[PDB]
């Protein structure tokens, strides 16, 4: 394949798409006998060279990682998520879809097909692999073989048109929670949420509109809320036409917060929209009800945090702007305006990726994992945040933790583990990908969760690099066909 | 795996054990759309961390790295050699046989079974894909799927208990002309010849003895003759009592060229053995008759090529005088005495890794390649002689050429590709794996034959490196069952 010389596919960002298994990776430290499961993630990976000679780091096909840990070792299947891009470019032998959530610039042949990647999470549920793309309905896998099924419409009780990457499961019932938005076609202001009941049948779905349509990316589900934060990276068919990024931020929109309720009957008139001034946000850690309150926590920076969906009035990129960091937003249901009960910097950590103890979801909590940029560590090799650090914050005391991978390493997103079902929150174990960019190699670090100050108790070394990965999950074997 | 912290396990040196697939490798340069066939060559790789806590580089397990090149692109697939110790090690989850050709240090449990590693040379015939190593029968693998099939031993026919991994492709038969050493048990002198048919039958088995038992790991063939060098690196089962490195170099021993013929009625007698002082020769470019004298080419070393099968008598390993150059060894047939007709020198290049067009086996021939080491070009890694660029003799007209591969590069062994079947001899390509040392990744380069001081015309990129490698070929697609 005859690739672009540009960023965005040489060096760290040089394609891979290795499909590979290796048993029994060589490693150091100890593998917890306990860990009895595996950790899937997914990295963008280009198939074939982009149709418009460039491109960029969110468009590459979704590649699957599993890491299949057992009896003190830890095994890796790699395999594409073979979504119908996948197999329409590869029986053509080419791209045949263009540019980022742009449908103008794909091949004739593929006008109304999805364009999904599956390239932003690699998620378990219902005895099934997710992997996901937020501009169609999800793609499913076989977790145990990696084969892959095909694009998920629940039997045709699905009528909106996407499907989020950022899935919830509620602990109190063990459904899926989902949105989709865009949900009635490209740039559409128009929202459905979708609970999936454990067997994986689809619940419900409930159609809403919100107040100008914009990358929805994430979201936080408590018990009776879906709670919709609206930042203004903002798309439209006149960017398209124009041949602009699909995506740009303008920061003279308001951001608000929608608290929608978890119900088959919703109707617009349910919804509350709390305003504030412009900021960014993308991710959720968690968020939880207390008495008529609701609070979210994300990661907040001042403006745009994506480079490549810019400004819409020409303003270059600003870094420092982009910085995230950790902040609550309460709004209260029984307030009589629409203004935030609060805004609350949790941490001065700047930081991204946030994760939870999945049991967690929804529910008041006290820890947190992120990886954490700290421009103050000394680096000698990138690979454009410098994400060098493990952070685990404790709401209830305060008390943070932090793990510096190195000056020629960077981290992709932790994912928590926990030792047993009714374990307390927090016990177990993270694990994450480590970019060993000196090395051009990766390892997979194993932290004891709430003692990441150590480093890892584990570390397994791959003899290639993984790409720039998106989101990932933890399941034990019982929940994806693997040995007991 | 834990493995040790050693030269033979880390760096260059770490485990890889991958298998993987991936079309269309990104790649530069233009592969002639002429191509459709496949490369095939093996590495060490130790499946499991080995029973004495260390090992050296050629005990490692045969992993095969298959090059499928056509339309202009080039796949991989990388597979084990699954060996009956593959086998049984991966039953057992750990390393059941010791140390290099040492059966004293094997588990009990595996007490009779062949050692092989299958690791040295990844070789097509008779529609099958030889997986080989010379303590043993050679493995066969189906060369398009790279599934293993097992032992070869010819429906009971052969006899002998090994089978050489330095095949010849008789080119007057297509027979292919194989030996075996230590025929009837470890450290034995007895040897057998062993002819094939081009349908894989054993057409015979000749059976003969030796001066004393060395390794005797190459050979030449003509039409009327096995040439047969026997170099006094020398192993016995009292070196193996003594925990020693199975073999060590004698330099105190004559080097012997035996001249055997071709044929099923071989008798000892019939054979003639000439004698010259100590030297050190492994490998043989090519060889052939002139009249009633046989000349033999080979890289000979002043002393012993191999530290890890140290001097007998204690001496420290001599870099200089293991520096080898391709020198031609003749001996007439009709001579009085014992004496070679002359030795001489060839080049003053240094180098190993002799290839030719293997049309000329046997037979007079204009063109060698090999890998060369240029002492006087600057280096910045290295991955202990330094293989860092390919050579080109043209034996008509004296010429050489010579490419070099940069200051944080290796090179691994070259293989020649024929345009056509009854293309003039050298018209083709060459194509070997780069060792890009500092970007800790292998590329396949191809040149055109008989121009290489231009580079590759053009150059495969793996996502990932290949370890150290031992002997590879080129076999076009309908010689192992892939498209026309
Ligand atoms: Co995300
Ligand atoms: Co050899």
């Amino acid at each position: 394949a005859h690739f672009p010389d540009t960023p965005a596919f040489t060096g760290f960002n040089a394609p891979s798409r290795i499909e590979c298994d290796i048993p029994n990776l060589v490693h150091e430290g100890t593998i917890p006998p306990e860990l009895n499961g595996a950790f899937f993630r997914v990295q963008p990976d280009p198939q074939f060279p982009p149709r418009l000679g460039d491109d960029i780091s969110f468009n590459g096909d979704g590649m699957i990682t599993r890491f299949h840990i057992h009896d003190g070792q830890c095994d890796i299947k790699q395999r594409w998520a073979k979504t119908n891009k996948w197999k329409l470019e590869n029986a053509a032998g080419k791209a045949l879809f263009g540019s980022y959530r742009n449908p103008l610039t794909d091949d004739e042949s593929v006008k109304g097909e999805y364009r999904s990647t599956a390239n932003t999470n690699a998620f378990v549920f219902a005895g099934k692999l997710w992997a996901m793309k937020e501009d169609s309905p999800s793609l499913t896998m076989d977790p145990a073989t990696m084969e892959t099924f095909g694009f998920e419409k629940f039997g045709g009780k699905m009528t909106g048109q996407t499907f989020t990457a950022h899935p919830k499961v509620d602990p109190l019932t063990g459904n899926m929670v989902a949105i989709g938005y865009a949900a009635s076609g490209l740039c559409t202001d128009d929202v459905c949420l979708y609970e999936i009941s454990p067997d994986g049948e689809l619940i419900y779905e409930a159609w809403f509109k919100v107040p100008y349509y914009c990358m929805m990316h994430d979201f936080g589900v408590t018990k009776d809320y879906l709670v919709l934060h609206i930042v203004p990276s903002i798309g439209s068919w006149d960017r398209l036409e124009k041949g602009l990024p699909h995506f740009g931020f303008d920061t003279t929109l308001p951001v608000y917060l929608g608290i929608i309720p978890r119900r088959a009957d919703l109707k617009q008139e349910d919804i509350r929209w709390f305003k504030r001034e412009n900021c960014f946000a993308s991710h959720v850690m968690n968020a939880f009800q207390e008495g008529t309150k609701v609070h979210v926590d994300v990661p907040e920076a001042e403006n745009n945090m994506f480079p490549f969906f810019p400004d819409v009035h020409g303003a270059p990129f600003n870094p420092q702007q982009a910085m995230s960091r950790l902040t609550r937003w309460t709004v209260d249901m029984a307030s009589n305006s629409d203004e935030f009960d609060s805004v609350t910097r949790l941490t001065e950590t700047a930081g991204e990726f946030p994760r939870i103890d999945d049991r967690m979801t929804g529910l008041p909590y006290r820890y947190g994992w992120m990886l954490e940029m700290d421009m103050k560590r000394p680096v000698e090799l990138k690979g454009g945040f410098l994400m060098n650090c493990l952070f685990l914050k404790d709401h209830q005391t305060g008390a943070e933790q932090h793990w510096w991978c190195g000056p020629t390493s960077s981290l992709q997103e932790p994912a928590f583990i926990p030792r047993s079902k009714d374990a307390p929150e927090g016990d177990g174990w993270i694990v994450q990908v480590c970019n060993r960019l000196a090395d051009h190699k990766s390892d997979l670090l194993i932290f004891e969760a709430l003692d990441i100050e150590k480093g890892p108790v584990a570390t397994v070394h791959l003899p290639f690099a993984l790409r720039f990965g998106l989101h990932g999950n933890w399941a034990n074997a019982e929940e994806i066909g693997l040995a007991a």
